[PDB]
């Protein structure tokens, strides 16, 4: 009974059940899964392109340092015509900052329009508060 959030049409926010949950992956047509979780088993290896990458959900994490490497597979999905769900285990926290910061660093789009756009797509979302002041501070020397 899980439901994922639409952030554009070739990428979507969910949680572990969503990612294991075979017929709605199919039915969302997706072809990438990108997993910020940590401990999460990839259960469709031979059906989906993988990518994983150990987050801990803790204020102190550094979201941040993470993007470059989930970024980059999310453009993969896009420029492959396909849909990455991007999921951790709740997906509430790390995939959610993971979104929000993709957002800002592909369009320059602020963190409070970001977030809000993500958090109407996918309600449930609330993101530890060191990802919260994390994701404020982001690319304030590049926008100047």
């Amino acid at each position: 009974a899980s439901q994922v959030g639409v952030i554009k049409p070739w990428l979507l926010l969910g949680s572990q059940d969503a990612a294991h949950d075979l017929d709605t992956l199919k039915k969302n047509k997706v072809t990438h899964i990108l997993n910020v979780a940590y401990g999460v088993e990839n259960a469709f290896l031979s059906d989906f392109t993988y990518k994983s990458i150990s987050i801990l959900d803790l204020p102190e994490t550094n979201i941040l340092s993470y993007f470059p490497e989930c970024f980059e597979f999310i453009e993969e999905a896009k420029r492959k015509d396909g849909v990455v769900l991007v999921h951790s285990n709740a997906g509430v926290s790390r995939a959610a900052a993971i979104v929000i910061g993709f957002l800002m660093n592909s369009e320059q789009t602020s963190f409070t329009s970001a977030f809000s756009l993500v958090k109407n797509a996918r309600p449930s979302i609330c993101p530890n508060s060191g990802f919260m002041e994390q994701l404020r501070t982001y690319q304030e020397g590049k926008e100047s």
